[PDB]
């Protein structure tokens, strides 16, 4: 046998109030606030990469090599 | 037998109130705020990667090996 | 066996009140704030990478080698 | 058997208030905060790499040889 | 048997009020403050690594050798 | 006065503002006024009596969460003679 | 009198403001304002006996949480000729 | 007076303020006023007798969290002859 | 009066302001203002007998957690003839 | 008279400002104003009679935090003729 990543929650009880739960989070963004207030942008851009927003990314795999969750703003030119 | 990363939690009682709760967190991106205020920005690209933004990634695998989860702003130009 | 990363809680009682629990974190990014206020920035870029944000990277992976969590801002020209 | 990393909690009473919990920590970057303020900044690049911004990178692994976390902001180019 | 980082507690009572924990800390970046007021930058790159910004890395790997945690502002030209 | 211009551009803004007043703004956040949370109780063998006479009384297992913006909270009040 | 003025460029930005009032404003935060959290009471035999006359009595597990902005939060108040 | 100007260039900015006032602002941040948190009592056996007469009395196990802003916060308040 | 030019550069910021007043920022903090924290009674055998005539009388297990910004808090008032 | 200027430059800021009252701030900080933490008490066998008349008594186990900005912060307060 094998346990990864594993939430367990038991409880007994013979009289009153019982309460039992169980929660997993694998790969899991949350809770992303961003605010701009009055802000002035001036961007100019031949040929490249310009990233200036918000990114959020969650990737869960299983079994799974060389993946790439996120990739933002780049050039890429291989021969 | 193998455990890694397992929450576990157990509670017996008679008479009464019983909690019994189990959390997990894995590759977990939590609370992630960013203000700009008054803020002035001025680029020029040519050719280039230029990132000026909020990135928040989060990436959990089994069984994988060369994985990468963030690549942000980068020039490759392998031959 | 083998134990690695486990959290473990156990409680007994006859009569009152019992309160259990485990919380488990692996490869977990919480609590990151930033804060730009009447920030001037002027970029100029030819064929490089600039970063000028906020990047939050969380990674777990189990039996993954020559793996990368975050590579930012780079130039890679291998041959 | 093998045990490593490992929060374990117990407790017994008979009449009461018990309370058992445990807690586990493994690659976690937490509370990082970063402040700006009139703050000026002139960046010219050619061909290489700045980094200015906020990074933050928590990275866990299991049987994981030569794996890099974070690699900010260079220059590589290797023959 | 082999116990390394383990955190354990253990607590008996009869009537009264019990309180049992239990924490760990593995690879953990806590509690990074920073502030810029009114600072000057004037950055000139050429083909090299400049790094001013705020970096903070917590890797935790098991049977892992060779493993590099953060590699910031490096120029690397190995032949 | 107030006054913004931009002339011979190829892409340009000009905003002029005499008086401004910002507002509260909330973004992605959590908030608890007046919250009552996980409260447990347990009682075998109990004996009240109560004798009221012209009175408030509160009594038993009580949980109460209150909020009042423009008003006043009270649990038990026994006055008398409130005018205007 | 302010004034911001930008000529002969590609890309260009004149803002102008006479007065600026900035607010509140609350990103990824959380707050608790009369908040009760975890209250655990056990009782066995309890014996309890009131006798109120003309009064505010609170008796028993209570567990009260309270926000007034333009007014009072009271428990027990007796009071009497309470005017304008 | 207050002047900006930018003038013969790729990528100008222009900004003039005359009056300026910040205001609060919170960014992953946590507060906590009037807050009880983690209370546990037990008893076995208690006695209590309690005789009011035009008064305010608490007793047994209280928790109470107040937050008050412009008011008055109070938990046993046996007055008289309050006006105006 | 203040002044701010930028003339024949390539990139170019501007900024004149003539009064500012900056304000409170909160990054990354925590604040506990009138907290009750980890409060543990244990009672076997107590005996409480109590005779309130006109007055204010807070017994047994209190736990009382107050934040007034404009108002006055207080436990226990025994008072009379407040006016105006 | 305040004056910045930046002219015949690649990339130039010319900021000015005539008055300027910076603010507080707080980055990754802890705060505790009025806070009780860690209370243990263990009582066997109490006996406790109170005889009030026209007063402010508080017994028992009590555990009180207050924070108070423009207002007086009590635990018993006996007085009497308040006025204005
Ligand atoms: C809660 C309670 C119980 C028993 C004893 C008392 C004194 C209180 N407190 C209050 O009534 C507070 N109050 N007073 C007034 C004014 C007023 C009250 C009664 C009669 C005529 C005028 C009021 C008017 C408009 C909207 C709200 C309110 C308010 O909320
Ligand atoms: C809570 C409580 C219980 C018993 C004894 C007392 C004194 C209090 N406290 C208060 O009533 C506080 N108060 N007073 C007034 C003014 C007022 C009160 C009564 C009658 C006429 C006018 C009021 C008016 C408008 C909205 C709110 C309020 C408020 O909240
Ligand atoms: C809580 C309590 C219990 C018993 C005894 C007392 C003195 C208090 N304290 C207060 O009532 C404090 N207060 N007073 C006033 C003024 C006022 C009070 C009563 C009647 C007429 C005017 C008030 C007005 C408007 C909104 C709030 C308030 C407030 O909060
Ligand atoms: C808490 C308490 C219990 C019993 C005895 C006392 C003296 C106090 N203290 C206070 O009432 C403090 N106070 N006073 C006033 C003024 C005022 C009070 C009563 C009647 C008329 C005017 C007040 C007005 C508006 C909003 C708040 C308040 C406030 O908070
Ligand atoms: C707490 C307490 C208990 C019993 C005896 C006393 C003296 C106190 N202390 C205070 O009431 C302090 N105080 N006083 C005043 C002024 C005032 C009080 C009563 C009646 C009329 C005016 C006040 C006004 C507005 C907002 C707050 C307050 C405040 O907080």
């Amino acid at each position: 046998k094998t346990k990864q990543g594993v939430a367990e929650a038991a409880g007994k009880t013979k009289e009153g109030v019982l309460y039992v739960g169980s929660k997993t989070k694998e790969g899991v963004v949350h809770g992303v606030a961003t605010v701009a207030e009055k802000t002035k942008e001036q961007v100019t851009n031949v040929g490249g990469a310009v990233v200036t927003g918000v990114t959020a990314v969650a990737q869960k795999t299983v079994e799974g090599a060389g993946s790439i969750a996120a990739a933002t703003g780049f050039v890429k030119k291989d021969q």
